[PDB]
């Protein structure tokens, strides 16, 4: 009665004092921004609330080796470019596969890449790149690889990388908000020297393999699962699942089906997926195949899922 106002008044003070998203009810609707960076899965886009990754923000994506985290980041890179943006890849790992990147949709030719000498240089170069104003996205691969110059010069010992990140991030956060650039930090499972990244990041994503998809004895890629453990732009703790196919990446068509049935926009009478009276396919694969062959209906289904949600 008289509490609902005192609560709303307190929530408003918190919002004004520390910014939007400082407090949220988990049932709240996502507040929709002008532009986001789609992730490649509509499922993940919905779990993120705002339909993609936020701009001008620190994003962390973490998981075990060979989990899908990079693939997810490369899809962000592909989508940012497809919207006419520029991308940079700060590489301290040296594992990137550009052919794979190509098949996801990355314009590798125009992808700025840097292979820095030290952890500080990696972040400095990231910073100069961001302050330009010309960059839509920058991926850092990865936190664990940002080894301190001192350590690489064989020279203080404990906490130097953690201090290197904290400092870098303090400066970088402003540059990002001002520039509108998204910075994805990839991280192996304070897991890496990213005790600080945990607090600077506006989105944190936990990526994992759930089960290997099969096509006989030799299968195909994996069913991936992402939890949005931190989300300052929409209520957190949302999970999403989607498929990553070896050589292809995230099955956009697969996420449309799943979320299609989830929303009742697609009906599954037996093994037959149907859409607005028409049949899509028998079994998931045929329905998936039907959607790549007919991009018109795929976009049709995508348009309908977005409307129903945001
Ligand atoms: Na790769």
């Amino acid at each position: 009665p008289d509490r609902e106002k005192a609560l709303e008044l307190a929530v408003a003070q918190i919002e004004k004092s520390y910014g939007k998203g400082s407090v949220m009810r988990l049932g709240d609707e996502a507040r929709q921004p002008i532009s986001v960076i789609p992730t490649g899965s509509i499922a993940l886009d919905v779990a993120l609330g705002i339909g993609g990754l936020p701009r001008g923000r620190v994003i962390e994506i973490y998981g075990p080796e060979s989990s899908g985290k990079t693939t997810v980041a490369l899809h962000a890179v592909a989508n940012a470019q497809a919207a006419g943006g520029v991308a940079a890849f700060i590489d301290a790992e040296h594992a990137l596969d550009p052919d794979y990147a190509k098949k996801l949709g990355v314009d590798t030719d125009s992808l700025l890449v840097s292979q820095p000498d030290t952890g500080e240089q990696a972040l400095e170069i990231a910073d100069m790149l961001i302050r330009s104003g010309a960059l839509d996205i920058v991926v850092i691969d990865s936190v664990a690889a940002l080894v301190p110059r001192a350590e690489l010069e064989g020279e203080s010992h404990v906490g130097l990388q953690a201090r290197l990140m904290s400092q870098a991030l303090r400066k970088m956060t402003g540059a990002l908000n001002n520039s509108g650039t998204t910075a994805i930090f990839i991280n192996q499972l304070t897991t890496t020297g990213g005790k600080a990244l945990k607090f600077y990041a506006s989105v944190r994503m936990d990526v994992r393999r759930v089960e290997t998809l099969k096509d006989g004895t030799n299968a195909v890629g994996n069913r991936t699962r992402v939890k949005v453990v931190k989300n300052k732009c929409s209520p957190p703790f949302k999970q999403a699942e989607f498929d990553i196919l070896y050589g292809k990446g995230i099955s956009r068509e697969g996420s449309l089906i799943d979320m299609g049935v989830d929303q009742g926009l697609i009906r599954k009478s037996g093994a037959w997926f149907t859409y607005e009276g028409e049949q899509l396919g028998q079994g998931k694969e045929n329905a998936r195949n039907f959607l790549v062959e007919n991009a018109d209906v795929a976009d049709e289904i995508e348009k309908k899922i977005k409307e129903k949600l945001g």
